[PDB]
């Protein structure tokens, strides 16, 4: 069994874009740099992994788009980013795919012939199969507001796994809480789901949540989501996107977070993202690194000495400042991040003391999204 | 000491100009700064990095700029934080105040940033060009020039000449601008329509590039001087100076093939993608060439790369002519040619499997002309 097929070069090179999203250059499993591409009656699926996570797309024969003509079956591997570099270099809007001698595929597309060489597929290692559950369905659009909330918290230090992760935890059968620290700052993100679902409890690396963002486009509304121990599934119609799920007990945060305040203010989130993004080009120069934020009388200040350097002193308008004097240091990254992070207008931030966690939250609004800064003694 | 106010945007339009001149990294440490000097005229912005240095003048009298200088002298600062500094700052005029110590204090609206400098008696002069008449040319005529050519110039070290472009006046109205790297070459000649004195320069090529970003389109005309060892660009509030190479350029009239044995007319955009094509194959190989197979009017393409893959392509052509051959060169080389030229077909002309083949536009009034030596096979 020789593959043969042809394809609309377009839909074909998008399909292997998507699944390049789970493929690395250096792989430590050499084999893990090429697509997979299984041929089939129904269509051509094409799988891709890089030991975190995998895809699974496929096309089906009956999609009108894809012009897809299958002529024979059979499996074949590429080394995946010079193959699509080859496809995106052809000139015609559809190609050919055939299979020769000596697991080799020659590509023709227009009077331009072009024979790669490729590998039998048995060495591809196969997926394991999350078992027939029954799924949770969300709209993606939700789930990327979640990942963008919640996935620049966590921690990026691989010598701590647990808060590499987010953690997702539905219970009451709709109460969907999200929460991400690397604890020195918190993304929490609490959803009531609009119909009931089974109860889990899991967390799930950062990185694979930013693909899971890249690899379902907006035109798929919704994806269903299956549970294993080990890993976890989401899927549209075409596509099967399988990660890791880390192992571990996910801290206590519920704790973390404060409920009485002795200051608040409220900031424009644009004009306030500025002030920090200046205060923070001269505190990069130092290792600390931290903007004083000084509030005397209603006014509140920013100040950065940088020694050799140079020193920012910024007056920050606000709509509101309630509560008493406060002097307080913080990365301003972090704030920064947090700032990003947040849709709306205009943001509330409550504080305890110089040396307590502050939070911020977005102003009038209806949502459950709340966030943690450690400052720093000084 | 320095005190200006002046509208940000236009100030930092001149910065990201004369930062053009300016790398981060340098031999003479010093360089990595801007010099700002402010009298009552105006303020000159000043970089250099050894073999360029750019002058940008803001005329207090300048009605975009908005500049109030109350009080004179002259700092340098490190450019790119200091630029990167500016590019922050939230409202649109700045206030631009030097204090003790050679500090900057920068006021833009509630926002005060302060930035330690150095005094600028340690920065080197940029050496003026001897007194002279100048030649005036078309800004677009010289960036025309610098895309037709500079591209086919050395990257070696080690034939310092070869990385420039090779300008030469000769009977005080015919232009002739060449570069090659002994593999490939390009040839401009033009006829200035005013006659001018006769030179024989060679600029650097970095330094060609950078002229075509400093001079944007807007700036119509510049001014040219010539001394020995450099050469001066100057518009209207502009000074940019390169160094010249000094030495002999190789006698390149020399190398044009005069009869030749095949044509062949192509499409530029379609003979570039199958060029394109046939890199991705060769590249996987060390010296990788592509090989021309032309037998009949039959045009086609072939590159074999023993464990990756090969190319099999039939190239549509316009116009075939004179004897077979079979003929292997750099893909890049073709590549770079037809990214040159402005038309829509282009003449390939060839002598024999070893000696060089040159392309001209087809169908046009240009003296445009290139040179690639294939490799045997």
């Amino acid at each position: 069994h020789m593959i043969h097929f042809s394809i609309n070069k377009n839909l074909f090179l998008q399909a292997l874009n998507t699944t390049k999203r789970a493929i690395s250059s250096k792989n430590a499993i050499p084999i893990l740099s090429t697509v997979k591409i299984d041929v089939t009656n129904e269509g051509i699926t094409l799988i891709g992994s890089n030991g975190q996570i995998s895809i699974e797309n496929f096309i089906s024969q009956k999609n009108e788009d894809a012009g897809l003509l299958i002529t024979s079956l059979g499996s074949i591997l590429l080394e995946a980013s010079f193959f699509i570099n080859v496809v995106s270099s052809l000139p015609d809007v559809t190609l050919d795919f055939k299979e020769i001698e000596q697991n080799q595929i020659v590509l023709t597309s227009g009077k331009s012939e072009i024979t790669l060489k490729g590998k039998d597929s048995e060495q591809y290692p196969r997926i394991q199969e999350i078992s027939a559950s029954t799924p949770l369905i969300l709209e993606t659009k939700l789930l990327k507001k979640i990942i963008n909330e919640t996935a620049f918290a966590a921690s990026t230090q691989e010598s701590r796994p647990i808060l590499t992760g987010v953690h997702f935890v539905l219970s009451q059968h709709k109460e969907l809480k999200t929460v991400a620290t690397d604890s020195h700052r918190l993304s929490q993100k609490k959803l009531t789901l609009e119909k009931n679902s089974d109860d889990f409890d899991v967390v799930i690396p950062s990185r694979s949540l930013r693909e899971f963002s890249a690899v379902f486009t907006d035109d798929i509304e919704t994806v269903e989501i299956f549970f294993a121990n080990n890993q976890i599934l989401f899927r549209s119609e075409n596509i099967s996107f399988y990660t890791r799920l880390l192992e571990g007990n996910y801290p206590d945060t519920d704790r973390l977070i404060p409920t009485d305040f002795n200051t608040t203010i409220t900031f424009n989130v644009v004009n306030l993202r500025q002030s920090m993004e200046r205060a923070r080009l001269l505190s990069s120069a130092t290792q600390n690194g931290t903007v004083k934020l000084e509030i005397k009388d209603g006014v509140v200040s920013a100040h950065v000495h940088s020694p050799e350097v140079g020193k920012v002193n910024e007056e920050i308008d606000t709509d509101q400042v309630t509560g008493e004097d406060l002097t307080i240091s913080f990365n301003p990254t972090y704030l920064i991040d947090s700032l990003k992070a947040l849709n709306s207008e205009k943001v509330t931030i409550s504080f305890i003391s110089a040396v307590r966690p502050f939070t911020l939250v977005p102003a009038d609004t209806d949502e459950d999204f709340m966030q943690l800064i450690t400052p720093v003694r000084t």
